[PDB]
């Protein structure tokens, strides 16, 4: 009881894996977090009625989470805390580490529930994306990729997209995508008020 699905990661991260700034998005984006929302919404339609899908975030993102858009809706949420006090929320659970959470929700919601899980989600943020990186369990990059330098405080853990981890991480055919997403999504770069962007699926065998 603690590892059986597989961890998702999803960011939006520049070229060179700027991921924040200031303990926030650092940019405006509103297809692009309709891609997130979309994504991490996702549930086949005939599991559509049971399954719902878990995204994983750092007490940090959450924070991030504008208290209109809290919890995410459709969607099971987990903050990663070991400073866990007191977390509040109705239903918005608390985990002290990545495993944690993981043998929570597999203790919370398994057979005797009327719900049950059908993905994980790694949300963010930097810290909760470096031991994602190092779990066992974690094989899919569902990464956005924005072709504007902006000045990031926070970086992404692994250079995933680098020639020196080639051998393990490989980008999925725009198809891969588009069905994995279940729903047929933008190929090519989104332009969006500033910054050029793009959808990639890395993939790795466990
Ligand atoms: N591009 C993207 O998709 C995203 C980017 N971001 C950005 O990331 C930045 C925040 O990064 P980061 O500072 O790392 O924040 P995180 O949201 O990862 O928050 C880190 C905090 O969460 C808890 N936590 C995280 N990982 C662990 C762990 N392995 N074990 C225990 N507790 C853990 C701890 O909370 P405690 O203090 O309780 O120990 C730790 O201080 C901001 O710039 C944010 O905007 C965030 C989300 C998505
Ligand atoms: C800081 N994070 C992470 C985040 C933003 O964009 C991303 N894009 C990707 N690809 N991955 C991520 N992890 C993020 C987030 C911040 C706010 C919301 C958020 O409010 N989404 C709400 C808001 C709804 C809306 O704005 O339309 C939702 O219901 O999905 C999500 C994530």
């Amino acid at each position: 009881m603690n590892q059986q699905k597989s961890l998702t990661l999803i960011v939006a991260l520049t070229t060179s894996y700027g991921i924040g700034r200031s303990n926030s998005l650092p940019w405006k984006l509103k297809k692009e977090i309709s891609y997130f929302k979309r994504v991490t919404s996702f549930v086949p339609t005939f599991d559509s009625f049971e399954s719902m899908n878990v995204v994983l975030m750092g007490r940090k993102t959450w924070e991030s989470i504008p208290l209109q858009f809290r919890p995410l809706k459709g969607r099971i949420n987990v903050v990663i805390t070991r400073n866990e006090s007191l977390d509040l929320g109705n239903g918005i659970h608390s985990a002290k580490s990545l495993d944690h959470a993981l043998e929570l929700l597999y203790r919370t919601y398994g057979s005797e529930s009327s719900v049950q899980i059908n993905r994980i989600f790694v949300i963010g943020g930097a810290q909760l994306y470096k031991a994602a990186m190092d779990h066992p369990k974690l094989d899919r990059i569902m990464a956005t990729i924005i072709y504007k330098d902006i000045h990031c405080d926070v970086f992404f853990p692994l250079k995933f997209r680098d020639k020196e981890w080639s051998s393990v991480w490989k980008k999925e055919k725009h198809s891969d995508l588009e069905s994995w997403v279940g729903t047929k999504v933008p190929h090519g770069k989104i332009n969006e008020d500033g910054f050029d962007y793009e959808f990639e699926m890395w993939t790795r065998d466990l």
